[PDB]
């Protein structure tokens, strides 16, 4: 059963006339359904994410500047000027250096001076922010019924189903093989708010980084770093990370003040990350309430005969599954199907039986069953698979 997959485990019962179950699956939960008369269902939310989510700004981490130039004037020729100071896509300041017959200039004085540079931003070390549309967001839901076979995570059950859900499209009817239809009603809108939500991402490609991030979308509008659209050609407030340093005589150094991605990044630290699958922009946190309908779903092999009480072993012995009930899986040496005959009893107490089957009748098919999940009362036991026989001590 997946659920014993994850430690995240919730177990939903319904009894004698509930035919309908409201579950709150939560991204990193699961399931377990069970109910009289009906085959278990393990469900899940699987996945919340929306394709190609609408870009808002970029920010840039990195400027790279070039193409350095400087104009200087003695003090009585007036303004210094430079093409420059009128084109988008470079940073520059005006200032005034001292001048005198040392560096050419009939008075000594005050003289203007301007210095450019282009600035563009390095490849790679952008930061770009990504905002959801609730009517195109869409939620995935996994079931899998029980069918007494036991695959591990990386393994696939054939019999598992998926669903996927958007507000517009809120309940599907899935045919889950033999056992009949399952009804899904999936209400997006009980789903997380992600009105002041941003996916930050930075350069998916760095191997040694989560992705994405899920941020405040007021902290990211205040980042102090220089910021444009996707699309546009130059960046707004380059300044940022440009510093001039002081004039002399006709020159002005430029600095840049480098790399901020680690700056970024220790801001970040705290903050939940998200994922990127491609186009696919994923939260790894969240929630939706489903109503599950199981008036369609039968039990399989009821009317088969019981299994040869004689025939049985151990393939795995009973262990605790860490959710307080007993897995184990019998292998079966007769003719099949059948049913198998399990049953506990307490210690001293032969003729009561204290089992109680997450697994719903246990059958050896053709070609599976076998594993069991049960849930038995604290102190000493003994499960019986007919005639085999294994001591338990619960708890
Ligand atoms: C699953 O993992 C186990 C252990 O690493 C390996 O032996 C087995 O072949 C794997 N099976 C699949 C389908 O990946």
């Amino acid at each position: 059963s997946r659920c014993t997959h994850l430690e995240n485990r919730d177990f939903v019962t319904g009894t004698q006339g509930t035919t309908r179950v409201t579950l709150v699956l939560e991204l990193g939960g699961c399931v377990t359904i069970t109910a009289e008369g009906k085959p278990s269902m393990d469900v899940w939310l699987d996945a919340i994410y929306q394709e190609n989510p609408a870009k808002t700004r970029e920010y840039c981490l990195h400027a790279k500047l070039s193409d350095t130039k400087v104009a200087a004037r003695c003090p009585t020729m007036g303004p210094a000027t430079l093409a420059e100071e009128h084109q988008g896509g470079t940073v520059c300041k005006r200032d005034q250096s001292d001048r005198g017959w040392g560096n050419h200039c009939g008075l000594f004085g005050k003289g203007s001076i301007v210095a450019c540079v282009k600035a563009a931003c390095e490849a790679k070390k952008k930061a770009t922010g990504h905002v959801y549309d609730a009517n195109k967001i869409v939620y995935t839901v996994k079931v899998e019924p029980h069918t007494g076979d036991y695959v591990a995570a990386n393994e696939t059950h054939s019999g598992r189903k998926t669903a996927s859900f958007t507000i517009s499209s809120e309940k599907t009817i899935l045919t889950m093989g033999e056992y009949g239809d399952v009804s899904l009603l999936c209400r997006v809108a009980s789903g997380v708010d992600l009105a002041q939500t941003v996916i930050l991402e930075l350069d998916k490609t760095v191997e040694h980084l989560p992705t994405a991030w899920q941020v405040h979308r007021d902290w990211f509008n205040d980042l102090a770093l220089p910021w444009k659209h996707e699309g546009a050609q130059n960046w707004n407030n380059a300044e940022r990370l440009v510093e001039f340093g002081a004039p002399h005589a006709v020159k002005m150094d430029v600095y840049n003040l480098g790399d901020q991605t680690g700056v970024l990044l220790k801001a970040l630290a705290g903050v939940p990350v998200a994922h990127i699958e491609g186009t696919k922009y994923h939260l790894k946190s969240g929630h939706v309430t489903c109503e599950v309908g199981l008036e369609k779903l039968k039990m399989k092999g009821l009317t088969y005969t019981m299994c040869d009480k004689t025939k049985f072993t151990w393939k795995r012995a009973p262990t605790d599954s860490g959710h307080d009930t007993v897995v184990m899986e019998v292998t079966f040496s007769g003719t099949k199907p059948c049913r198998i005959p399990v049953r506990a009893v307490a210690h001293g107490s032969p003729d009561v039986n204290v089992a109680m089957l997450i697994t719903p009748n246990p059958t050896i098919e053709n070609n599976g069953g076998g594993f069991i999940e049960m849930q038995l009362p604290p102190g000493d036991n003994i499960i019986y698979v007919g005639e085999l026989s294994h001591q338990w001590f619960q708890k």
